[PDB]
């Protein structure tokens, strides 16, 4: 069902000129702009497959599928019954039933909360595609489709609606149909064959099939409490088996099969993903935590996804490997320092002295632990030009923020890094959109020694108004208020500083913001009241 024909001269004139009339929504009322998108749709009667099947008019049908009411897209449904594979299949038609679905799906919805129905019409469809399953799955358009259509059905987040009784059902059948296809209509199993495992688990690994086939392990466990899809890529035997072991070998070296496991591993059953580790990981935790684009990504997943006494056995393992691990490898470096203290600070020494000795040798006088982390010196901070923070400065941020929140002495070490700055650099940082988050998060007040506090307000103070205006700055501002607790000459300061420049910071969303938080109308009106607050803060912070 792949050719409907070629526009002529006219359809083609007509359809550009309408597409820009569209975009151009010139339109006063949406009263005006539906009644041209119904001039659209008269225009379009009869000619529909063309129009979604040309690469030309393909947007406008997406566009006018968005644009028209419920009737109307009843309407353009139904004129693609007979051909949903085949559009399915086609390189532009194909999106446009994305679109189609999902605004469909959104229909049966409120025709759940509330001629022939939006639920029956996608049924018809769904009955249509189910002796194509399989290969839509192979099918390097149509398998987007498939896993949209599993996704609506499932209830899942598209590109959330609630759902009638009968797509649960039709999930069901639309995975079984497949499971079917798959097997041999083994009837088991067994008799389920290698090289029918094997053919399953080369789709596994294949670039158009593994995120049909990881979905589908992913939400099978609605419906089907053996978990078939699981069972067909993996055994569930309590011994190895050479071919599993093989392919489990693979899976651990190579970036697809890596990243194929680690999503399964989050919605296995727990037993099954235990099994994998005890069987085929545990004994090699070590080896495959330094394979840092296969084998880690696992790793982690089993850190986050295991109980408490595999997890720590983990830990035993890979922790006094993590300055090396850190070196290539900080995202996983940090989901294992996260990891650690979740399970109540696990190896927190180790962790601790490795992490000292690489950032923040006591011995060392340049010491700097924005420095030594950040790579403060060389990074976007301050440039002149137009330049984004990067990926590498938001890792490197995150890394730190999870080290500030492991223990206060990187708190501290942290804070003292930023002490040691030129004032003016530490000021760039609070304005910058990544290292102003870590400003903001050493504001932590209880924790935070009250010289300290002193001193770094003795900095950002002189910056009130400026911080307050800003995006990134304002929560700063927002955290002084707090940070402020016993130091009333400090708050006194900052909020004479703000009412001083009332309308400037007024004028900002984010200056409103911080003088909501600060409490300044009560302070302005009320000062009574202000004051009190203040009081009451004290001992709310410090009982």
């Amino acid at each position: 069902q792949m050719f409907f024909g070629v526009l002529d001269r006219e359809e083609l004139e007509y359809f550009k000129q309408a597409e820009s009339t569209l975009q151009l929504d010139a339109f006063e009322a949406p009263e005006e702009k539906f009644q041209f998108v119904t001039s659209i749709i008269e225009e379009a009667k009869g000619k529909e497959l063309k129009l979604v099947t040309s690469q030309i008019t393909s947007k406008l049908m997406e566009r006018v599928i968005l644009e028209c009411d419920e009737t109307q897209l009843k309407d353009i449904f139904q004129s693609f019954n007979g051909v949903f594979f085949g559009l399915s299949c086609h390189k532009y038609a194909s999106h446009v039933l994305e679109t189609l679905f999902v605004r469909s799906a959104a229909l049966v919805e409120r025709e759940l909360l509330t001629y022939v129905t939006m639920e029956n019409m996608f049924l018809f469809m769904l009955n249509e595609l189910k002796p194509h399953l399989k290969t839509m799955m192979n099918h390097q358009y149509a398998s987007h489709v498939l896993r949209l259509l599993i996704l609506i059905l499932s209830s899942k987040t598209l590109p959330v609606y609630q759902t009638p009784e009968s797509f649960k059902s039709e999930l069901r059948d639309i995975i079984t149909t497949l499971y079917k296809g798959f097997t041999n209509g083994a009837e088991s199993r067994s008799d389920i064959s290698q090289s029918t495992i094997t053919k399953f688990r080369e789709y596994s690994v294949d670039k158009v099939a593994s995120p049909v086939i990881q979905l589908i392990i992913q939400v099978e466990g609605i419906f089907d409490r053996d978990r078939s899809f699981w069972r067909l890529v993996f055994n569930t035997a309590d011994e190895k088996d050479p071919k599993e072991e093989s392919f489990l070998e693979y899976l651990l070296s190579d970036p697809v099969g890596s990243h194929f496991l680690e999503n399964v591993i989050g919605s296995a059953r727990l037993k099954y993903v235990e099994r994998l580790y005890r069987l085929y990981m545990k004994d090699r935790i070590v080896k495959l935590a330094k394979r840092d684009t296969t084998g880690a990504f696992v790793v982690r997943a089993l850190l986050e996804h295991l109980k408490e006494k595999d997890v720590k056995q983990i830990l035993d393992a890979v922790v006094p490997e993590l300055s090396m691990l850190l070196n290539s490898n900080m995202d996983f470096g940090t989901a294992i320092i996260n990891t650690s203290n979740k399970q109540g600070g696990y190896l927190r020494d180790d962790v601790i002295a490795q992490l000292i000795q690489k950032y923040y040798p006591e011995k060392s006088d340049a010491k700097n632990i924005l420095e030594s982390c950040l790579l403060l010196s060389a990074s976007t901070l301050g440039n002149t030009r137009d330049d984004w923070p990067t990926a590498e400065e938001r890792r490197r941020s995150v890394f730190l923020e999870q080290l500030i929140d492991y223990d206060d002495k990187f708190l501290n070490i942290t804070i003292d890094s930023m002490l040691a700055l030129p004032e003016e650099r530490l000021i760039q940082m609070c304005y910058h959109g990544v290292f102003s988050h870590v400003v903001e998060h050493v504001l932590q007040t209880t924790r935070v020694d009250i010289i300290k506090r002193k001193m770094l307000l003795n900095i950002l103070s002189k910056e009130s108004v400026n911080l307050a205006c800003n995006v990134y700055g304002s929560h700063i501002m927002d955290k002084l208020w707090e940070f402020t607790a016993k130091l009333t000459l400090y708050k006194e300061r900052i909020a004479r500083a703000l009412v001083l420049e009332t309308e400037k910071v007024k004028n900002s969303i984010y200056g409103r913001q911080v003088w909501k938080n600060w409490k300044l109308e009560l302070y302005v009106r009320k000062m009574w009241d202000w004051k009190k607050l203040i009081k009451e803060q004290e001992f709310e912070i410090f009982p």
